[PDB]
C-alpha cells in the first residue's frame, strides 16, 4: 500500500480494495497521517480525496478510512488532518465536506471527532468565509448544516468563536453581503437566524457588541464596507 494506490482506491469509492491496510499500518507502525500516505506539498490526505470524491452527498471509503484510522491507533487522528501548503492552509476534510454541500458527510465526519473549530485561513481564502466551518456554513447559506453545527451532542460549533482576524461568523457575512436586494436579504435572515438561535444557545452574550482585530463590530465593520442594507438592518436591531 503505498500512497499512489491507496488514492486511486479511494478517489474510486471502493472500500474493498482497502483489505490489508490496517494490517498493514500495524504491522509497520504507520498512519494515515504519515508523510508517506500525503500528497508532499499540500498534506492533503485520503479522508480529503474521498471527501472531494463525492458521489451523491457519499463516498464509501470515507467511514472505513475513519475506522482503519481508529483501529491503527493513530495519535493525530486523521480525522483532523489539515492542509499544509500556502493555498489551502488549514482546510480540513469538515470544511470540504460543507463546500460539497453535504449534511450526510458533515454528520459522518462530526459523528467521528471531527473538530468543529480549525481554521481554513489559506490564500485562496482572503473568497473568505471567516474560516471556521460554522461561518463557511453560514456564508453558503446551508441552514441544514449550519443548524447541524450548532446543536449535534458530539462538537457544538460556538457562535462567539472568531477567525485569525478575530470574526465572528457575524463579520463574516457582513463581509460577503452583496449590495443587491435579493442577496442581502438572504444575509440577513441567516444574520438574524443565527442570534434567534444564540437567544437560546448563548443566553447572556452580546455577540453583535464582539469587535475585530481592527476595532470593528459587525456594524462598524458593516458601514467600513459600504454595507448599506445590511448596516441598517443590524441598526434596527438596538433600536
Amino acid at each position: 500500500f503505498d500512497r499512489d494506490r491507496l488514492f486511486s482506491v479511494v478517489s474510486r469509492g471502493v472500500p474493498e480494495e482497502l483489505t490489508g491496510l490496517l494490517e498493514y499500518l500495524r504491522w509497520n507502525s504507520k498512519y494515515l497521517t504519515d508523510s508517506a500516505y500525503t500528497e508532499g506539498s499540500t498534506g492533503k490526505t485520503c479522508l480529503m480525496k474521498a471527501v472531494l470524491n463525492l458521489q451523491d452527498g457519499v463516498n464509501a471509503c470515507i467511514m472505513p478510512l475513519l475506522q482503519i484510522d481508529k483501529d491503527s491507533g493513530n495519535p493525530k487522528p486523521l480525522v483532523n488532518a489539515q492542509c499544509t501548503d500556502e493555498f489551502y492552509q488549514g482546510h480540513s476534510a469538515l470544511h470540504i465536506a460543507i463546500e460539497k454541500r453535504s449534511l450526510q458527510c458533515v454528520k459522518l465526519l462530526v459523528e467521528n471527532g471531527a473538530d468543529v473549530h480549525l481554521r481554513a485561513c489559506g490564500r485562496f481564502f482572503q473568497f473568505y468565509f471567516g474560516e471556521l466551518p460554522l461561518s463557511l456554513a453560514a456564508c453558503t447559506k446551508q441552514w441544514d448544516v449550519v443548524t447541524y453545527l450548532l446543536e449535534n451532542p458530539h462538537q457544538p460549533a460556538s457562535l462567539e468563536a472568531t477567525d485569525s482576524l478575530g470574526n465572528t461568523v457575524l463579520h463574516a457575512l457582513v463581509m460577503i453581503a452583496d449590495n443587491s436586494p435579493e442577496n442581502s436579504a438572504l444575509v440577513i435572515h441567516m444574520y438574524d437566524g443565527l442570534l434567534q438561535m444564540g437567544a437560546r444557545l448563548c443566553p447572556t452574550v452580546q455577540l453583535e457588541e464582539i469587535s475585530n482585530h481592527q476595532g470593528l463590530t459587525p456594524l462598524k465593520l458593516a458601514a467600513k464596507e459600504g454595507k448599506i442594507e445590511i448596516f441598517r438592518h443590524i441598526l434596527q436591531r438596538e433600536f
